[PDB]
């Protein structure tokens, strides 16, 4: 009788249809019924990354009990959800435990978020009297419970995966009517597909269905603000996912055949030349969006190398620009530090727990020469299988990321001097697993003028705070090309030439007067240097 | 089961004392002696092998001809010595020595589990003596109740919930709505899953 005062009653709320219908997941329900009906130590724990549905399984169990699809010795046993917030203390807890044990096992207790239970129930758990069902996140578990290894032996970890769109579309079609009544607006089912589709490739920090309900809610609120267009639609969902996360800035809904038709030429606005090694990078994206790709292999795993100062890092940051609308959402690890045989352990991990959250990021590997040939052994099952492990025992799948490898071997080999040097360090079981090894060339002084245009456009966009337009004449614009010289160091000394010619006298004339906001600062060819 | 701390000695040293001195022949229980703190055993130590204790008034009450009985649940499934060596953990050897033959109960056999159903149904027949309401139980149902008596972890206790879930529910519904009156006979018959009326 004492449980009337310190508990709710999910069965009593289920007996009037006040629970959202639970669709899917027969395996977890059968597993909970299997574990909860053994003889001793009969108390499972639901564990998964948050948002994948763990309360929904217990509510589905309550629905299935009140319906009656259970076996014989589980029928009509009400699930009394306990508390520890609402709950002299030791007397009260002993009264609760005595009231549970006084019954004949007719009650299934339910402590939700049981990682607060640490802060006298220990002998009662192992004997098998009180049946207990819980739900933790995966990462509060190892902080609050696994510290206290006497407790965690008396549980049964029931892992629950997570993701899925096809059932979330049904959930969103179900809960459509409730928000139309609170906010007096209509919601169109055309937008209700997009609010779950578009919320998977952009917002990759929370888990699923609750993340795809906040968009509908905040879109309805913004529409009520504008009605202070009589229904929401697929545009305001994009407005919300722009204004939060600032994802609209980069791309702004850029995705369709019209984009991927122009990718060899759209990418040329930031990389000049190198044409035979953009027509291959621009091909592992088109064949993976047509559906011809090999379903157990990374979508593209290719290695490009050559001399220095060519654009081999600028390319791998430019094809991460229109896929993501940013340039910092990529896994950039640097293997220039793994000289010894025991820095494997920092990625086996720093490599692992940055993919499992959003499994779509492009991955760099900068200067793979300096790694000791033990890191290649770790990298060997990344290619051609797609999975590796870690301490926790999960096999993270690299089946749809674009691996990219950089190098500087040889750096000036004729035709085979650079290619046969690869065969020195790399064992042939690693050269075979790669895609087409790309060679970059040097740079031509015919194709070196336009880099100066790009650099001066960059410096113009840097001075957008001051509204300080600057005028560059064509004789100076070709004067900067001729000091771009000596094709050993690439186009990198040009980006010091610009800061030695323009930036010095401009930075002196900027902070002493005679240059102010909105002014125009033209440059003119003095007979040796650049004037002002 | 309530003497977890060291100062509930005083309620029996008393509630134990002034219930014997009146009629010195009653049998005495001690239910679940595991949960007592090992200070209550010290009070119990001169009860055994001498027979007398004291109280505030200064009288030595004699336990020389009562039958002491101690219950426990230690181990609960030890093979042969797993249950016996667990006794040696909590009890000091000056207390195990003073006892008589430590008896071990076994579990229950499904051969010796049919007759408990006979006892339970005779009990429920004697409960309905106010209504003179005889009830007829056939032998296929009488052996049907044995097979749900199962899983020898919880003993014969779930059978005494099985009887009240099978017979008592539909009988209690058919008792207070008509069609069952005093002196009538209510037979039970094996419906293909449950028990009918």
């Amino acid at each position: 009788q004492a449980l009337q005062k310190y508990s709710t009653d999910l069965t009593a709320r289920a007996r009037e249809g006040k629970l959202d219908p639970v669709i899917g997941r027969d395996n977890e329900i059968r597993r909970v019924v299997q574990v909860l009906s053994r003889r001793t130590k009969n108390n499972p724990v639901l564990i998964g990354e948050p948002g994948v549905g763990k309360t929904a399984i217990v509510e589905g169990l309550a629905q299935r009990i009140v319906a009656g699809d259970v076996p014989e010795s589980l029928r009509d046993k009400t699930i009394v959800a306990l508390d520890l917030g609402s709950m002299e203390f030791e007397e009260r807890l002993k009264a609760v435990l005595d009231d549970i044990k006084n019954s004949a096992g007719q009650i299934i207790t339910f402590i939700d978020e049981l990682h607060t239970i640490v802060g006298m129930i220990k002998p009662m758990l192992a004997r098998g009297e009180l049946r207990l069902v819980g739900a933790t996140t995966l990462d509060e578990y190892r902080k609050h419970i696994e510290k206290d290894a006497a407790l965690e032996r008396r549980f049964q970890q029931v892992y629950v995966g997570e993701p899925s769109v096809e059932d979330t579309i049904g959930i969103l079609r179900g809960l459509k009517d409730r928000y139309e009544v609170h906010h007096g607006v209509r919601i169109t089912d055309s937008a209700l597909v997009a609010a779950a589709t578009l919320s998977d490739r952009y917002i990759t920090a929370r888990f699923l269905p609750d993340k795809a309900i906040d968009l509908v809610d905040e879109a309805a609120s913004r529409l009520r603000m504008e009605i202070d267009k009589e229904e929401v639609g697929p545009d305001d969902i994009a407005d919300v996912v722009s204004a939060w996360t600032g994802i609209p800035a980069g791309r702004l809904l850029e995705g369709e055949t019209a984009k991927l038709l122009r990718m060899e030429d759209e990418l040329g606005k930031r990389v000049i030349g190198q044409k035979a090694a953009v027509t291959a990078v621009s091909d592992a994206v088109r064949r993976s969006r047509a559906g011809v790709s090999d379903p157990n292999r990374p979508t593209g795993a290719f290695m490009f190398l050559g001399p220095t100062g060519v654009g081999k890092t600028e390319l791998a940051k430019a094809l991460a620009d229109f896929l993501f609308d940013d340039e910092r959402a990529m896994v950039r690890i640097d293997m220039s530090e793994y000289g010894e045989k025991h820095t494997v352990a920092r990625l086996i991990g720093q490599l692992t727990e940055a993919v499992r959250r959003r499994p779509y990021t492009v991955v760099l590997f900068d200067e793979i020469e300096k790694a000791h040939p033990d890191v290649f052994d770790v990298l060997l099952q990344v290619l051609d299988e797609g999975r590796l492990t870690d301490g926790h025992g999960r096999t993270v799948d690299f089946r749809n990321t674009i691996l990219i490898l950089t190098s500087n071997l040889g750096s000036g080999g004729s035709a085979e001097q650079v290619l046969a040097a690869v065969r020195a360090t790399f064992k042939p079981e690693f050269i075979n697993r790669l895609d087409d090894v790309l060679i970059f060339e040097g740079l031509n002084p015919e194709e070196l003028v336009r880099i100066v245009d790009i650099q001066l456009a960059q410096l113009g966009k840097r001075l957008a705070q001051r509204r300080l337009q600057l005028q560059v004449s064509l004789p100076a614009k070709r004067w900067l090309a001729q000091r771009g010289f000596d094709p050993v160091y690439g186009a990198r000394p040009l980006r010091r030439l610009v800061q030695q010619a323009i930036g010095d006298q401009l930075a002196k004339m900027l902070l002493a007067g005679q240059v102010h906001d909105g002014d125009t600062v033209p440059v003119n060819v003095s007979p040796d240097a650049d004037s002002l």
